[PDB]
């Protein structure tokens, strides 16, 4: 039994943590906005793969000095709030702990490392799944829920990476999710960024779920071609991705239920887009590789100009 | 003394037909939706350029037949509808007449020719020019008005075909208008479309007029890209345009008062974008020519996008 901390009890954190407890583990929430509800009512999720679950009483906490040394650290809040995390993190972390950042973009891992001792394993945990806030301490799942996993930065020496790598994928398995252990975190990120930087920009920009973008032919097309220069641009980074990838992922896609993407939730609640890791980082890199992305950079500036707008 | 009849007295329609009118001109005005207010009430301008101006009574007619034969007849419609227009021109032409098409985009007049008796001369009248409707019967004009004319097809050979340009310059230079002579009514179309393409779509896609448009840093470098593809894409099918032309139209944009474009106002109102004659056309030119625009491609997708949804 590990003792699982989770840092940031959103619709992500709310849901690996809902159900690593459900397996049996011991796992500990730290929750902000909706500590109250949640301290209070419990945790419940609606959930077409899993049915109906409820956790109650749920080991709340509105601070992370509370918290007790954690064993596996689950980081759920938005990218755009990490630097502030750090301190969070490292109050909850036991000795040598595994953070554990399930979180969209590129560079994730590399910008939160500073602030983290060298001596806890630090991962990304790239998650496929439908999921969004409800109600409060309502998880509303709709879809998927695996997790892969990549280590970034620590004390393991390869062999141990490895090994660590598959502990963590295993704990999401014991709980009845597909879990993968990655051999590249960053390949596996930029492989990631090609369904995350069209539609969770584009259903902001066009104020539009998955299923009408797939439905219109201008808007499918614009998604298609957003997707071939993030797969250009991992390539001129040095990673190759599978041929034919942006037909499988819209074909997906097309089978995925209509969804909002997470950050089509942030812009109609006024919180601030993950712009940072989906879109500044990958353009950067793109850039320092001598590959442009023409309309990833105008969807940036597009997203941008809206951020600022009253 | 020439006849002019206006054909589509909307925002440049009515604001030429009146300019042109206060200079002596007798002109003919068919109205559609607003004809019993302007057939009542008149036509007035506020202009920030020319003061206050008003026609009362107005020479206006719902039915193009019932119009008498003019010798200039201005099209103020929008694109959209020039094929069910061609019918009405041809009414309300007298034997030669000159047809003047007050519109924007690429090609316009190449797709009316074969709606239009050989007989006539057609050419196009590129306005730079900022105004909108008010009120029914009001005209809101803030800012510049020139209008620079070029021949496209019609019975003149090279030296008529000048002389008859010079003619139609006159006719707007009298009524206290610039008016420019264009040699080259193509390049004159492809000059436009610098300008039109990024701001008129952008208005729409972004909900902001070209002040909000120009003052913030992500979308002034938009504009920017923008409009390097539209000047690449008109040097790459014959028509090379001037050193440092973006420059110079994003600084007379600073300089302009803040203005909603046309297509801003039609999804406002819900009525259909000009987006066969702004974006279809040029894509189309540039695709032939090998030469891709992959943020005007994108934007054309997405207001065709926008247009489809409920
Ligand atoms: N298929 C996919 O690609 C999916 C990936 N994601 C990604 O997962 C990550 C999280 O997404 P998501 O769960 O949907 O976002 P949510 O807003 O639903 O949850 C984020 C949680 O983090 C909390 N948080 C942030 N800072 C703190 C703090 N100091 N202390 C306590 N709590 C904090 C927030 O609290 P509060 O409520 O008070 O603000 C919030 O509850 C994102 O990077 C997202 O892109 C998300 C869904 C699907
Ligand atoms: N600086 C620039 O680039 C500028 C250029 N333009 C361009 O000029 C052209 C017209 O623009 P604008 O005046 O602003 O648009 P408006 O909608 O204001 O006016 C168009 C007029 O045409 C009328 N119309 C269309 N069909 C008919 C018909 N069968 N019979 C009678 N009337 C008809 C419409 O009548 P109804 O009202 O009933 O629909 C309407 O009054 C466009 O191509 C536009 O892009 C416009 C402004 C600035």
């Amino acid at each position: 039994q590990q003792r699982i901390g989770v840092i940031g009890t959103g619709a992500i954190g709310g849901f690996y943590g809902l159900m690593l407890a459900h397996a049996g583990h011991d796992v500990h929430f730290l929750l902000r906005s909706e500590f109250e509800a949640v301290n209070r009512a419990g945790l419940s999720l609606n959930s077409a793969v899993h049915g109906f679950r409820r956790l109650a009483p749920v080991q709340a906490y509105h601070s992370a000095q509370d918290m007790p040394p954690c064993d596996w650290l689950l980081v759920g809040a938005k990218t755009t709030g990490n630097h502030e995390l750090a301190p969070l993190i490292r109050a909850a972390a036991a000795p040598g702990a595994k953070v554990l950042l399930l979180q969209n973009g590129l560079g994730v891992e590399e910008r939160l490392r500073p602030l983290l001792p060298e001596s806890l394993h630090l991962l990304g945990g790239l998650c496929f799944i439908c999921v969004h806030r409800g109600e409060p301490g309502v998880i509303e799942h709709q879809a998927y829920g695996g997790v892969n996993l990549g280590y970034h930065s620590g004390p393991a020496d390869e062999r141990r990476r490895r090994e660590i790598v598959e502990e963590g994928a295993a704990l999401f398995r014991e709980s009845g999710l597909e879990s993968t252990a990655m051999p590249d975190l960053e390949q596996a990120r930029w492989q990631k960024l090609v369904w995350n930087i069209p539609y969770n920009g584009l259903s902001v920009l066009l104020k539009s779920s998955t299923a009408p973008l797939m439905a219109n032919a201008d808007s499918r097309s614009l998604i298609e071609a957003i997707m071939e220069e993030v797969i250009g641009a991992a390539g001129a980074c040095g990673f190759i991705l599978p041929e034919g990838y942006a037909d499988q992922l819209l074909a997906a896609t097309e089978r995925m239920p209509d969804y909002r993407p997470s950050m089509y939730h942030d812009f109609a609640h006024g919180r601030p887009l993950e712009l940072a890791a989906i879109y500044a980082a990958p353009l950067a890199r793109a850039a320092a590789a001598g590959y442009r992305m023409p309309r990833v950079e105008a969807l940036h500036q597009a997203l941008r100009f809206l951020e600022a707008q009253p």
